């Protein structure tokens, strides 16, 4: 019910995993930080064997057409910035943030661009309310990903 996923580095050291197909390329990143360290924003996945496409964060391994045993290269790169959608009750906005950076720090963006008072904005990432003191990293936001506003006034 599981297939066999091997993450290979440059020079052949390599992890081994049995995953399910409805985990997302974003969830596997984290699998590889919890054994070598690396962030999951500086890591690049990508096929070894590849009928060919790029590998999307959001979206599962079967949502790519893997549902069976693969095989992936690792490339590890350099601290660099991303990109959240901030979407509000009518429309969406893009921030250029770094994953090290708090809530407070995104909500002063926010404040900044869309003129809504920090203390008046509920941030929410995957259902779940986010705190002005935690980095996004803590919650594993992922680049380009969705960041849900809700003004709350009192």
């Amino acid at each position: 019910h599981m297939v066999k996923v091997q993450v290979k580095q440059l020079q052949g050291m390599s992890l081994t995993r049995k995953v399910h197909p409805s985990t997302t390329v974003w969830e596997l990143k984290g699998e590889i930080e919890k054994e070598w360290c690396i962030p999951r924003y500086q890591q690049r996945l990508a096929l070894q064997d590849n009928s060919n496409p790029a590998l999307r964060d959001g979206d599962s391994l079967a949502a790519h057409g893997l549902f069976y045993d693969i095989v992936l290269l690792l490339l590890c790169t350099e601290p660099q910035e991303m990109e959240v959608l901030v979407k509000d009750s009518n429309k969406t906005t893009v921030y250029t943030v770094r994953p090290t950076d708090t809530v407070k720090q995104l909500k002063q963006q926010i404040y900044a661009c869309q003129h809504v008072p920090v203390e008046q904005q509920r941030l929410t990432y995957e259902t779940k309310e986010l705190e002005n003191h935690h980095t996004l990293e803590h919650y594993h936001v992922q680049p380009r990903s969705t960041i849900y506003l809700l003004l709350r006034l009192r």
